[PDB]
């Protein structure tokens, strides 16, 4: 993980390059969500949002998803926080990750033309008695319904569309993401 | 595995009595065999009593249905006798004997509990595993309470979590119909 | 396995001297190698007794299966088919593939359909054709499913997405046996 | 090896039977057979079990012990080397008068082994569960020993070793078979 | 493994002069089976011997030797496809005598080229390629010979694995008939 | 890794290796390529466009290539920034390695006389239901369409050619990659 | 392993004379294969023994045991390569009786140096370096009595692993004709 | 193993000639075997000759005195014969046989070395087991040296290290008595 | 690794034993050659030829060799960059080691008195189908060539003894790579 | 392994034990020898003659021998270098560390009481074809003469008294070992 | 945990002169032991050290180092046992200066023969067997002259395993006194 070095007609300080994008208030979801990178998250979004109420979070977004759990608990936080949060999809946004996607600003939810965006249904697993099973099959089919009910509210699909889309693995481009309304534009290359 | 001189083992000799021994966890295998003798010992003789022994810790629920449907099946009345442990799939072979034929020793336990079972993958997946394994409770409940007399409520009551059961208490429950006093 | 007589048997031999096959086993090629010999022998020893197959097994491969199918519908006897614990997957076609009138279930026994299991790796080409070739695997399977019991080759398509289990009377209503074997 | 007219079938047709292992299902299954055609065989003549056990499932052992007492012919016992507490408590399961141990004999008695996992409620039904089995075990030890009750429940807390006189002053066995 | 009476089934089947190739070819299976046909030809050299073929193939030495078998011996082998004939499976049911080399109408075939490593210092890889070129090279060749195909048409057919329906492989001329049920 | 301690108007700073040619404007690509190899290499490509838009940035690229999807985030993350890269092959460029040497600016991307590039198809696998095989067959032919496409704008092969030429491990000298129009030139001492 | 009736195949083939060698060759097949020689050599010191061949090799050993078995034996032991012959088995299939080499015409035949290690002190790697060179040279000199090539022409062609076909395996002098199918 | 009927191994076809093959490790399972099949041929008949057929890498040296004791208490004479290799108490067992009757097949190979071993613990246990693996290299020695006429000092010197003799190498040492030509 | 700290001037910079080293423009190559340690040699010959263009480099060669294509990565950069590099083998150069021990400049090879070369042909895996195998074979041949080349204008030897010579592992003195031409000289102990 | 801290009229400055015994010319020759310790060590000696090319080096051997290219790399002691290196045996000097031992200066050669000297012939193995196995045994076999050579001509006892005392492991005390001339001295202590 | 003063809290006992020896004795630990009193004795070369021992041992020439070190240096190293002293941990007990040998109330010192092993040939045993027995000799003549105990004795309580309260240690005279608490 390389360090930069920048001037600051103050002094001069040394930063890893995720904490100068940091600063520019670039956020790295690069990896699976877990609890520690849900932490790390949450962290990142309040001690920006304490910093500054006003100035958009730059949410970039690489993943192939990970615990549902964690990226409610991001979602939640993205949701609680004044400032807007923009979502950018770099290469690939799958299961809570292409929910984290969704889950930005509206008008400011993007991917890079060639990013790769999988939904698909929430995966679990249950052992033990019947009534063990039961309880866990209920709770994952909760689970999946409240994804699937706030997919609906930010994507403008209904319901049973997301339902039937999401039943298997939909692999979607960035045009069909714009058009699916998981994202809003699609980033023309600069 | 000892053998009786024709050279039977001692369980081919016991066959030959119309004995039939559990002894082992039931799966597809165990119950392939079990039901391969009861196919013979009613080819030999379909009026005579076959014995049916059990000291399992349970198996499979297939296989115990696979065993419960060739003893309903075939001719001739299977006595069942419990000997050391009759665990869910073991007590369900038991409650499963002749009328009259259900038998323990003294000391004999028996255990009664929901199915066991599992799930991975995907929510629809999960669902109908779920799905299956309740309505495999409910086969279980239903056949449990044809054979003890029990109502379904207080057998889904009592199976919730282990219950184990001394020959007493199968007696009381209805799941055999005597116990065996030594001679 | 029990022994049963100087002439001592195993259970399996003296059931199979009346024309009982025991299926009470994942199909893999050995013990398709076995019921297809076994089927053959008895052929040999009369062309016009009934077989009797006793179906418990979970299936497993689909070339195994067909296997047996295709002993079944080349010889020239008749095939019973009785279902005992569970025909999931080939099980249950190979259920299905008996004799019309003779395929049985016992009162609880269940049956379940699902679409065939497998896998790739490799290049994009070497998955596109293992792709290829599992989807006319599935389609083999839904047409002669589809002749066994009579349901069309869109509701089989439909039916065998997912684990759809069906208990003897469901399957019976599936066309996948013909009667249920009432007890005595 | 193998006698022509195994060693074990030999012995079966002396009405001789041989514990030499743990006892476990297939153990128990095996014995209770063997048990079960010797009554076939002949309903009064006396049957000899040889026991070199460490024990084992205490549920296998209660098999044994319930078919030993069904059955009409008396079991004689006879410990040769090891009766832990499973195999001392079919040693004890044998006919009055016709328990015995040869003199360098090791008969130990302990309480029973137990694992529970998970809810407390399961763990509470695990040991219920044992706690009723040592209370068999320990009533069925009085009834055959002749010992209190009380003085079974001490006596059984850790493992302990008897002697073959011992194990005679104590009423697991009747005899120590003189050479 | 039934028995029957002190035979098993294939001792049984054996003495209808079948041969059950139900398994992956191996040493130990060519071994078997080439001893099974050299019994079988001691026995009558003037009647068929009729070879169930449902394996993945294998070790292409030794089904080269169960193919060296099978031209040697006197009495003609008849091929029965019954499941799948894959690898030297598929090449062992080419080998059958014509007209008695079948398939029943579900079994598939694969024919591909062969599979191999070489881990090496370059002039020990440099050997192990130009072994297994040779090898295919023979192999495309007798494919040629037995299907009256063209040795570039093999060549390039085998080139990934390529399923055959019964039809496909009748067509190919892998088979001679498609054995319709009695 | 050693460090080098490096003097200023103000300052002794002691650079690693790679910091130090960050500060060059020279990116590192000495891996596999996934998904923390792509965060890294995007983020420095966005702080090297953060402190110059104007001035060229070098991709330096000695990798066996890796992840497509990790590999495309670099490719657009060049394509958005405004600043060229240039891309060097420093010894070999395999996979998703060559795509994203194809990926330099026109006429500014390099081998040294030695490197190798190495083309090929992308490398998956599926597994369970036919339904779910289905589903992986198709994403990764779509992928591969993907691939075959962007090279041809990048080579100016047609796509054919490409599809042929990746069917097997195609390996290619620094001459036959320049070509191939994978790269411009190579670097002569 | 089918049986025949109360014999397994193999030993109704030795009944024939008939060895067969389908596998790798360690103590166990070595003293397995010698045991049926001398057996065969007590049932009947004139009629021919016959070899079949389909071997990796192995153990040089036990090659080396068979060898000397094959050697001692007053019975004429005609060998015939099935499939493969490699290392110690293309040795043996060279220790057949002269004008009883055969091979069938798609076997091949592979010829190479000793395999071997050494652990432990410089002393040690010396005399277990000497011990395998003493061998090459033993296995060298031998097939070169049996094929009448010069003992530098093996020591040049047994350098890298060498594949012959039974055709190249009769003009290098391992077998004597390919017995062609009739 | 294959089957001869007159229904035989072909071993046990093979003892019914008195010929022994020892073609494994020496580990005690062998020795067993090996001691059984000399004590049985020496109830068979006392004065006919039994063969041995060598090829093994040695092993225990225990089971080899086993086997070397059992030979040398029998009355009938063994003779042995090297096949593949006779290494560490394989040689031993090779030079073991009757006077005059020790025999290698042409390209047969022996090797002599020092006995290996172990030892693990306290220095005064490691002491121990040092003491008796020297104690156990001085009787192989001087079992060697009466067997072969060499010296103590000459096969101490020449076990030191791993000796490989060729047959007339072995002959030359007095380990066999012959080469067997071929007939 | 011990720290180094004590200077002339201000005295501040304490280096590990390495970045001393580096300060003096001396590599050490005392590893398995592999793409992250042919990086790091690359890009320590990249800084010490922007440091100053004309000093020389001292490169110090105790490894087994390794990759090739990490090996030619370094082959490569020594020889683009305007810098001379002095090449020694302290102790072993086997392999891609010995390859880049004959790539220094010209009198500027050096070995220990006691170091040891060995020159042999590279090494190979191939998994495959048998067109996969025949395509891994051409190009491990065609990697062989190219050494062989290399060696050969680098050596004097002509390409076919260098052919003969590497079938087998030849393991060569100090004193053999100076009459071979991998080495310019030995260096005297005074 | 503590730090140290030390105090000068420039300032107050942290030292690992290491590092400060560096400071003083002290080094650890603390491991078994690998490529990587020697490589250290080596570039110790270099820095220590690089500061002052005439004061002594204490090397300070507690090693169970190594790599036997790594331990000559180290058996120069870099002899290249003007300074003396003194040796001192703290508690093990097994072959490669008795041979470095050895290496050291004349009438600087030390081995406190209770240290022991094992000296024995070089261990490696051979796998493979004939002629691989004949290869590795020519190559180890050298390797052996050269270090029978070397300890020649550093003890004065001839090679033949070497090759056979080597032949297996030999345990020396401190006073065997200057009977034998691996050290001129034992430390009195002081 | 640091301590700012920015010492962690081995360095700050340090530079009191306290060592900690609390650890398996390997190479790795006889050379920070050794670097360390080597330093102190730098420092100042009068003051006394403080050496604090709570191990379970270890390797004998790592503990012979130590040893041969802390006897070396001028000033006079204070052992303390703290918890535990076995095998040479006990040994570098009984090496602190006289007078200044210390337990704490509680403490255990063990002392035993060294453990070693052996294997390969009956030549390489016996070498192993030798060099234990040496050292064994070295460390019992050393604890002789340490403890004022005779080497009989030595060798007669070492066989087995000897636990000592610290007592017990002071009547052996592996320590001078029993710290009371101040």
């Amino acid at each position: 993980i390389p360090t930069v070095i920048e001037t600051t007609n103050r002094g001069e300080r040394a930063y890893d390059i995720y904490s100068r994008l940091l600063k520019d208030r670039i956020i790295m979801l690069g990896s699976q969500i877990d609890d520690n990178v849900a932490n790390s998250i949450v962290s990142q979004l309040l001690f920006l949002q304490a910093q500054d109420s006003e100035k958009d979070i730059y949410l970039y977004i690489n993943s192939p998803g990970g615990s549902v759990t964690a990226g409610f608990a991001i979602y939640d936080t993205i949701q609680h926080i004044k400032p807007d949060v923009q979502t950018i999809c770099i290469g690939m946004a799958a299961s809570m990750g292409s929910f984290l996607l969704a889950a930005g600003a509206k008008g400011k939810r993007f991917a890079l033309p060639n990013a790769e965006v999988m939904i698909h249904q929430p995966l679990g697993g249950a052992q033990g008695q019947a009534t063990e099973i039961e309880i866990a099959a209920n709770h994952i089919l909760k689970t999946r319904e409240k994804l699937n009910r706030i997919l609906s509210e930010r994507t403008g699909q209904s319901i049973e569309k997301i339902q039937k889309d999401t039943d298997r693995d939909n692999f979607l481009t960035a045009e069909e993401a714009k058009e699916y309304g998981l994202i809003d534009e699609v980033m023309v290359p600069e």
